[PDB]
């Protein structure tokens, strides 16, 4: 129709919060994704969740830089001196290949990129859905830590459920403990390791349903047979362009969208219209429909509509490595063990006496363990072939205001790193909280247009330099501290930061307050647009603090919330 | 069920073309693929019909390789010598990360992978679809070329057909011309160069609907509003194991298959079994049922049951290169234009005269050019933006015996080849054809299994020494001649033989001939494997010749073939 | 080896790489200012750079 | 077996080899610069039909080695320039600063 009780722009699993919530209350909903159906008959769930990906993991780091396009490319000064005298050449470095020309490329946010398939970079995220502490958090009640404790739990508690989120799912992994174990003796106490809390659901010893935008809302259309009294449209392949303000800046009154399978543009009219396009396509959405201030940034001309959009963004300093499991640690595996003779050889022979209280581990571990050694001694290594992978994190604290990931992802080994066997190998990931600043900004070329005609986005942010620098870097020291406990680098994956934005947690541009000009801000605790009565908006970008967890949990509780108003607020149409 | 009139095991274009004529002609036919719905609504389609991969055609790339699993791996043995001294450290090269013990790394095709997906190859090929030229050709009748020449030429009008398969799509790309008219130039009209025949169907101009296993069937279950009286069951994520054969080797009597989300297995009873699992995976399963041999081959004991097999493998020497078009070739775009003043001044034109007889281009591209070029006047090129890509070809001659392909692939270009403008490069694939030797095998292992439990398989091949090797060197030099016609090459891009078996065209691992003993062969022409009245096979692993042209076309001719004797000879049971 | 080691560049342009993996404490470059020996007279696309 | 094939290069006034009144070399001295493009006509065919060459005659020995695939070298590392200070009989006519006897 061009008619519905809610609009929502995109399909990410803040988008399906919405849809959740609000097709469950019984509005009637559109949804309209750029990006189209791509993973399987559940429409927007993990692509990871194919028998064919989880028997060859490394294969997935494709999947995920395949949808990966790079939101701000600046021109290219590589020099090409080798062409041959025939070959056209250039006089200058002149605009190629979609790069942006308003972009200084020492001011990027270079790594930054977005994913355009119905649920978003929910198909192939890592599904990490930590908490954060209230050192991270933003405020939704003042000067009352008990009332804003309480209402944080339950939105919390309400996002992990639709989640699915659970601590549980590795804890039979010989690998996992190893590494957990052997750090939580190092730190006296003082901090604490855990699983990381994974949107996921272990189907058997070797599956992982993991979660996304599908295991929030399954998107298929309603009325169907399983929900006869709802009523929701997906519509992919459509382009959402500009929101129509009324004169007041009060209401929308219809959002233009624009079908690339026809080419044709329509108008659709809602009573409530929520933006999840992501954290830089909110934002684009927003300065094409006249908020903020369409092109290169100009003090002398504040914009007059939500000043603030765009500016005080942050993304997360990010450090890796991988390290080759200690000689000690391989041992220790093994520490409950006979062994007796040579492998391969006639009188050869590993045992251990079961329940047994000199023992370091249970029987589960060392039947697993005896097993390997004598069902496989032409391998060298004690660990099982199929032992999961470890899946540990030491939570942000005050002390050390870092999230940290100690873990598994799906990698792509150079050659020689295929070398080392992926048993060994742990990857080792920290992402630092960045303070927000004025001056780091997200804005949009007024001459210069993107792949879909929409204004080109243009980054100006460096890491600021106090607190956030001197943070990065003692995250930096702490990885290479923390992992030496473990073993030494993998060569090839040495101690590095990486590319700014890879990380993709940006947060903050279009970011939540309780008021529109003390706090900086576009959208309320409701993610309300200040003065509109009828749109809203979800993702990262609502979020203002300084954070190193992943935020998505975070956007989604947020979202919940702001469910939480419309439902309060607006009635759905009779069916 | 477990009773079906037709069981095929693989839901690639092969397969498909068996469900596209079986379920048309009335059968109940199911079909069971090892992989899992994952192109969208259009079940088995190309996965770069999305209108975001074809705004951003490069990180397509990227999707072919998250689907390329290596068929076998050797043993590892480069030297990692800087590990730490507490990281744990191999005393010997063992056999690590699924590496393939069996296997020389010296008589491999290491570049030969498999794709594990509902319409398996076809959801990512490049869709060249030629015709073999006869010195290519199986014999499909002996002792008269005319009534051979008539029954491919119906063949192949029909899987064209299927495929719908065109020579039109790119015409009025300034790019293709540029190529194609420079080179039929230069050859004396000695070598013919045309649009290489590409299956797909363009929609805008900026969108190719490329075609697929989806095109040639929809892989729908049926009966449907559609196909009401039609009967068909696609089983996804289901592995086919191994076919039963009777005593007399007469007959299949049932297929095992796994359930790979239940892991329940189960027998399917069908009148009619058909193999369409791919080259390597075929031959796979045949050997896990008893056909040839398993293990290391050993010739002081040959198979009783289909000696061939496995023997005889073809793969094709490829040749790659990039070129940046020349200097001549970019002034020759806008030769017919009047161009005065500097670009970005004031008085700066560019003009053509309509409908002018001096005139080298139409007025379709002087238009282009001259509008390029006045409204772009910070842009170097005369090329616009979104020209098409070049799909240019001279097809297989006796005086030279390869394929050829001008065009563009998705690519990743490293960062210094972002360099270069795109507008100016162009690839080179050279495709060699190799002669059928004995010697020359694929071996699965008695005692290594694969990500399926299933027998690993292994390669000893090299390319023949005398006539197959001369070519592959003559192609080489042929590229590098024909090329610099174009441009010099692109720096990254040089000249280079590509990885044994990374151009998967492998063929002849289940070979077709008249006579199983004097032609050395594992099916007749009807595809009908020798000895079985039940049990045909598709696929290139069916073609026995030394061919250099891409060979899908001529494996779906022959399974048509295969499908008019399943017609002729099994009656479908009632609906 | 020995070659190379007496092989000292006629003119080298001024360096354009974009190094944005830096820790956010080390100092970082606003501009492509002159580094290193680099001639900013040179223009890169017209040098015979391998010269020595 | 190495390959390296040479090209000849057309004399032409546009291609120069100039000096920094401002910008110093590590002795003190004016800063060399170039502004050098091999010729487009003559010179640049032939480079390129040069490369086309080795390519057909080393195909007659082996293949390419991977990693020293047939490419063009950085200009200049040749090392055989020529005509900074070029010869010929008359200094305006053939444009030149020293005489068959070499001198200025
Ligand atoms: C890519 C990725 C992301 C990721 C991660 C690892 C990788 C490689 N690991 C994470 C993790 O472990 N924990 C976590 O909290 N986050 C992690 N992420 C990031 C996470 O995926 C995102 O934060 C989350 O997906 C964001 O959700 P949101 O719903 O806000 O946004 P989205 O997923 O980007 O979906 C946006 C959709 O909107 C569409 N779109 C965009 N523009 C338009 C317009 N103009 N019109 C219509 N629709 C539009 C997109 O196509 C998209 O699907
Ligand atoms: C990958 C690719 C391929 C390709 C190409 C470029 C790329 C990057 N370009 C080509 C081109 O331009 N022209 C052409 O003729 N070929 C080109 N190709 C190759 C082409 O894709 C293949 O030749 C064609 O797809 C082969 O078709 P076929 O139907 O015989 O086989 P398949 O596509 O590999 O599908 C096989 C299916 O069987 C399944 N399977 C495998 N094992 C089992 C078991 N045990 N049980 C059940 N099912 C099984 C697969 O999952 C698969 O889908």
């Amino acid at each position: 129709d061009i008619k519905y009780d809610v609009v929502i722009v995109g399909s990410g699993p803040i988008g399906c919060t919405y849809a959740r919530e609000l097709v469950g209350a019984g509005y009637k909903v559109a949804m309209f994704d750029i990006g189209e159906i791509d993973s399987g008959l559940k429409i927007g769930a993990h692509k990871k969740n194919t028998v064919e990906y989880q028997k060859n993991i490394d294969k997935f780091v494709n999947v995920i830089q395949g949808q990966l396009m790079s939101v701000s490319v600046p021109v290219n000064t590589l020099v090409v001196d080798t062409l041959s005298p025939t070959s056209w050449q250039a006089s200058t470095f002149f605009v190629r290949n979609g790069s942006n020309p308003e972009q200084d490329p020492l001011r990027n946010l270079s790594g930054q990129a977005v994913t355009r398939v119905v649920g978003g970079m929910s198909t192939h995220w890592t599904c990490a859905t930590p908490r954060f502490d209230r050192e991270q958090r933003p405020l939704l009640v003042k000067d009352d830590a008990d009332a804003d404790d309480a209402e944080w739990d339950r939105l919390y508690t309400k996002a992990e459920s639709y989640f699915q989120t659970g601590t549980d799912q590795f804890k039979e992994s010989i690998r996992h403990n190893l590494v957990l174990n052997k750090l939580t003796e190092e730190y006296k106490g003082q901090r604490d390791f855990q699983q990381i809390p994974l949107a996921a659901t272990r189907r058997s010893p070797t599956f992982v349903e993991w979660s996304s935008a599908n295991t929030v809302f399954d998107l298929q259309n309603r009325p169907n047979t399983d929900a006869p009294e709802e009523r929701f449209n997906l519509f992919p392949a459509v382009a959402c362009e500009r929101v129509v303000r009324n004169a007041l800046n009060s209401e929308i009154e219809s959002l233009h969208i624009h079908d690339l399978i026809s080419g044709d543009r329509f108008e659709i009219k809602a009573d409530v219209y929520v933006l999840t396009a992501g954290a830089v396509h909110n934002t684009q959405l927003l300065v094409n429909s006249g908020f903020g201030q369409l092109g290169r940034p100009n003090p002398a001309n504040p914009p007059e509509l939500l000043p603030s959009l765009g500016s005080y963004i942050t993304e997360q300093s990010l450090v890796f490595c991988q390290t080759v499991m200690s000689t000690e640690l391989i041992d220790s595996v093994k520490s409950d063990m006979t062994i007796r003779g040579t492998p391969g050889e006639l009188t050869y022979s590993v045992t251990y006496t079961p329940g047994a209280s000199t023992n370091k581990h249970p029987d589960w571990w060392n039947e697993k363990v005896k097993n390997h050694m004598m069902q496989h001694q032409e391998d060298p290594l004690p660990i099982p072939f199929e032992d999961p992978e470890p899946q540990v994190t030491t939570l942000f604290q005050p002390s050390h205001p870092w999230h940290t990931q100690i873990h598994r992802d799906a990698n792509s080994y150079g050659a020689v790193q295929q070398s080392i066997d992926s048993r060994l190998i742990v990857d080792w990931r920290f992402f630092g909280r960045t303070e927000p600043k004025e001056e780091n900004k997200l804005w949009f070329s007024d001459k210069i247009t993107d792949a879909y005609n929409m204004p080109q986005p243009t980054f100006d942010f460096r890491f600021p330099a106090g607190r956030t620098s001197k943070e990065a870097e003692d995250m930096m020291t702490d990885m290479c501290v923390m992992s030496a406990k473990i073993g030494g680098f993998l060569p090839g994956s040495l101690p590095q930061f990486m590319e700014p934005g890879l990380v993709l947690h940006l947060g903050g541009t279009h970011r939540m307050g309780f008021d529109e000009k003390e706090d900086n801000c576009c959208v309320n605790t409701d993610s309300r647009v200040f003065g509109f009565k009828n749109l809203f908006l979800g993702g990262c970008g609502n979020i203002p603090t300084a954070y190193g967890a992943n935020p998505t949990l975070t956007a989604m509780s947020l979202a919940i919330k702001s469910c939480e108003y419309i439902k309060q607020n607006f009635t759905p149409s009779p069916f």
